[PDB]
């Protein structure tokens, strides 16, 4: 029992509760669940099986008739509070729902789910991470001590110590959901078991540059985050590294009405220091600058003034000179200025031309290069043809797309290089080796009105889901080679492939979108018709939107591992085209500041400066991830938010139901539940099955005598393998 220390009661209960819950009367004729009007699933109490009719009593005593397919048999109390739910004789939505609801009630936060380390959050100081569980969880294997994040961290540590292999921790928590704390927890755990201060110190400037509020939350971290903590050849902290991945681009010049651009803009708009406001030549009203003024400017949660000097100090403590910081500020100001550059068609042509060089002068001075030259090289580029140059023509719309891509590219380059500098200041020069992977990412965030970025995020999560699906497949399945029997002989990732191919293959959604962003006179309606005629009916994941619910418009319905979702197509075309000019990039290369430090200066498979598109860069760096990550052993953590407010213990279903799909842990449990989830020894088997027929041959006797078929199970040579829904049949009969 108390084999580790004192943290047990809020971590795990002792025997007395285990046995007081084990031996409890569990009927299987009224223990069924129910679908709810207010919630999803509560524990119901029916009279009997009246066909598709019941009087299902809730805790408030409900009576309504409910069909069979949504009243669910409850897991027994002998299976109550089990850590690894992948063995329960009932594997469904309510199974896991209450298997963690009652555990959060009993405060057993840290649970297991196959490979998933499901971890709820508290709202009160619980001493589960104290200086004794660090040694209690030290040296352990996975499944003997009670679950915890320290368990999996030490697991990955000893794993890399076994075969010099890189490992990775895949965490998924909402903005400000507590994962921002669990990351520092695991990194300091590793720092002891081998720094976190530098990590948290560099942290806020990141969210300054690349975070914003959305229609859902307030400090959404749009980019991806990945931390490489390398060790010596024996295990010794010899690195502190950081990776930014799939940083969103289109924010810098476009955002829907219910959100805004990144923080830094409005931060400078906040006038805690008019030194910048004068120096960056900007005014204070953000509605004066179109790139940032298409949504909600002021947020009623935090002001941006204090954040100015907060992130300023964040810069200062890191390896940044002062000129470096004035350069960052000037570049952000020029990004803001580009929006107001105006162009007008010439009267005798479609060639664009400038009207007022004022904002042109401002932006050009802000980079120390001529203004007339800048606007010329925007509205009169020239491309290298053969062994000379010709000056292409430009229409107004083309010039607007060009300057948009310009601002986007310079901003993302600023981001990537400041990250470079950060990871440049934080390294320790010890010769290092195989690292660990700490990676957060935006979850499967589906909304009431989807768009491009939502689809890209959902696609990233599709790739991740298939990744870990296949990993769990190989591990779990190919374990049982030694178990004298195999089952579910197909790969497990090969069912997300149907939804992936619909997005990434030739003639896929992304390919078609590229086609239309390249076609001469494409329009939104042509895009829709092309999508339909290429996919509708000729696939299954793709299907028609359903008009209802008074929502504005959906245009095509995709199905994922996290359920179906239908997207809105308006604006996808002009949001995706970003023709990067070249003469102006030369201008940048020949500037006088470290703006050119970004833009420092085969032909096959590389598109041209007029075929560039956002989705392509996505699909490129996404595969960069999904290969270097594939070169590293994974582990998974899930910071849930069980309640709207901070009332601990309580947990409403509908909200945790959503996180159950965003992380898609039910997908793992369902791919592991369509076979033999129950692998068990003789320990409980003989003692609870000898009651009907009062080792191996003894198992054969104690199984054949209790009226079970030899189809839905197999005891290979060591453990018996069982479906979930069969032990319940035994549960009530193995007790008599």
């Amino acid at each position: 029992m108390a084999v580790f220390g004192e943290a047990a009661p809020y971590l795990r209960k002792s025997e007395k509760e285990r046995i007081e819950a084990q031996n409890k009367p569990f009927d299987a004729k009224s223990s069924v669940f129910v679908v709810d009007a207010k919630e999803s699933f509560v524990k119901a109490t029916v009279q009997s099986r009246e066909g598709g009719k019941v009087t299902a009593k809730t805790e408030g005593g409900a009576t309504v008739t409910v069909k069979d397919d949504q009243v669910f048999p409850m897991n027994p109390p002998k299976y109550d509070k089990i850590e690894d739910m992948a063995m329960m004789t009932h594997l469904h939505e309510p199974a896991v729902l209450y298997n963690l609801k009652e555990r959060y009630a009993a405060w057993m936060i840290y649970t297991y789910s196959g490979l998933f380390c499901v971890t709820v959050n508290p709202y009160k100081w619980l001493p589960v991470y104290n200086a004794e569980v660090v040694a209690a969880y030290r040296g352990k294997k996975r499944q003997e001590a009670p679950p915890h994040i320290f368990s999996i961290s030490d697991n990955a540590y000893q794993f890399m110590l076994t075969d010099r292999e890189n490992q990775s921790i895949l965490i998924t928590g909402e903005s400000g959901a507590g994962k921002t704390v669990n990351t520092k927890r695991v990194i300091q755990y590793f720092a002891t078991i081998a720094l976190e201060d530098q990590i948290i110190s560099a942290n806020p400037l990141l969210e300054a540059f690349g975070n914003a509020k959305t229609v859902r939350n307030d400090n959404s971290s749009r980019f991806g985050k990945f931390i490489r903590i390398h060790f010596g050849t024996t295990g010794k902290l010899a690195s502190a590294d950081i990776e930014t991945y799939l940083l969103e681009k289109s924010r810098v010049t476009f955002q829907l009405k219910a959100e805004r651009s990144y923080h830094i803009f409005y931060q400078i708009m906040s006038n805690k220091k008019p030194d910048l406001i004068e120096m960056l030549l900007i005014t204070t009203n953000p509605y004066d600058y179109a790139f940032v003024s298409q949504g909600e400017i002021t947020v009623p949660s935090i002001d941006d003034q204090e954040e100015l000097m907060a992130t300023d100090s964040a810069i200062d403590i890191l390896g940044f000179t002062s000129d470096e910081r004035v350069s960052i500020y000037k570049l952000t100001g020029a990004v803001m200025h580009y929006g107001n550059m105006k162009f007008k068609q010439k009267q005798r042509e479609e060639q664009a031309e400038p009207d007022g060089t004022e904002v042109a002068d401002k932006a050009a001075y802000l980079q120390n290069l001529n203004s007339a030259d800048l606007l010329k090289a925007l509205c009169y580029p020239r491309v290298k043809v053969g062994n000379e140059y010709v000056t292409k023509g430009q229409t107004v719309q083309q010039v607007y797309n060009a300057v948009g891509a310009l601002a986007k590219a310079v901003y993302e380059k600023m981001f990537l290089w400041m990250v470079t500098r950060i990871n440049q200041q934080l390294d320790t020069k010890q010769p290092r080796q195989y690292f660990i992977g700490v990676l957060d990412i935006a979850g499967f965030e589906i909304f009431d009105f989807n768009s491009l970025e939502q689809l890209c995020i959902n696609f990233t999560n599709e790739k991740l889901q298939q990744f870990f699906n296949h990993h769990m497949f190989v591990l779990e399945q190919e374990e049982y080679k030694k178990e004298g029997i195999e089952w579910e002989f197909i790969d497990f990732g090969m069912d997300l492939a149907a939804c992936i191919e619909l997005i990434e293959k030739p003639m896929g959604i992304f390919s078609i979108l590229e086609e239309e962003c390249m076609f001469p006179k494409a329009t939104d309606t042509s895009f829709k018709n092309k999508l339909y005629e290429q996919h509708l009916g000729k696939s299954n994941n793709f299907q028609k939107p359903k008009p209802a619910k008074g929502k504005v418009e959906a245009h095509f319905s995709l199905v994922h591992y996290a359920g179906t979702v239908d997207y809105n197509i308006a604006g996808w075309l002009d949001k995706n085209k970003d023709p990067l000019n070249e003469t102006v990039v030369g201008l940048y290369q020949k500037s006088s500041m470290k703006t050119l430090a970004y833009l420092f200066s085969k032909g096959a498979k590389k598109k041209g400066s007029s075929f560039q598109t956002v989705s392509a860069l996505f699909r490129e760096n996404l595969n960069k991830l999904m290969t270097n990550l594939r070169s590293t052993h994974p582990h998974f953590v899930r910071c849930i938010i069980p309640n709207e407010t901070k009332t601990p213990g309580a947990m409403e279903h509908e909200l945790v139901l959503h996180q159950l799909r965003c992380n898609g842990v039910l997908e793992g449990i369902r791919i592991c539940r369509k076979g033999f989830p129950s692998r068990i020894l003789y320990a409980d088997f003989k003692q609870r099955y000898k009651v009907l027929n009062a080792s191996k041959k003894a198992s054969e006797k104690l199984l054949g005598s209790i009226d079970i078929d030899h189809t839905q199970y197999k005891f290979g040579h060591t453990k018996v393998f069982f479906k979930a829904g069969l032990l319940g049949l035994l549960e009530e009969m193995r007790d008599d």
